[PDB]
């Protein structure tokens, strides 16, 4: 009558919100936490893709490339509001065009 | 500056503490409420090659009902191979006797 003491194994999936800043100067753009993880600072030049959401107006990614790095690193965010995201794309992107005419 | 959140998918696993007995051809699996199975509706059941104290179970409620995978994880690799040796050995003496 043995019983056998056992735990069920349940897949857990969830998406965490991390709050950040994004802020523009010039070509650079930084990504700052309040206050653990550290700024990132990007140049428009590390930018491959900056895209606002089909699914989600509030959703935008932006890719980045660096120098040393095999992988591109996928950034995702939420922004306050549908108009807020569409603000940081569209000024990413012509930011991104402008630098590529060079 | 805007205020904006990165979205960070994570990814985990939950496990919940039950006790499995096996009396003639059922298996109790009770911590929910508690779930009973006869031995027809068990479809396979193996040991992982990787983990020794994983074990996976699935099941068939009816006729030719969509396969449900059940995965479980023991105290150990010698108790994981206790229970999937009884419930092959189960499910066997059933297709064949």
């Amino acid at each position: 009558y043995h019983k056998y003491k056992v735990w069920r194994r349940q897949q857990m999936s969830f998406i965490n919100k991390h709050e950040r800043t994004l802020a523009i100067d010039g070509d650079y753009i930084y990504i700052v936490p309040p206050e653990n993880v550290k700024t990132k600072s990007l140049h428009i030049s590390q930018v491959v893709l900056v895209k606002k959401s089909k699914r989600v107006p509030e959703h935008f990614k932006i890719f980045v490339r660096r120098e040393g790095q095999d992988d591109i690193k996928r950034y995702y965010f939420e922004a306050v509001s549908g108009q807020e995201c569409t603000e940081i794309v569209t000024r990413l992107q012509n930011l991104l065009s402008a630098y590529r005419m060079n």
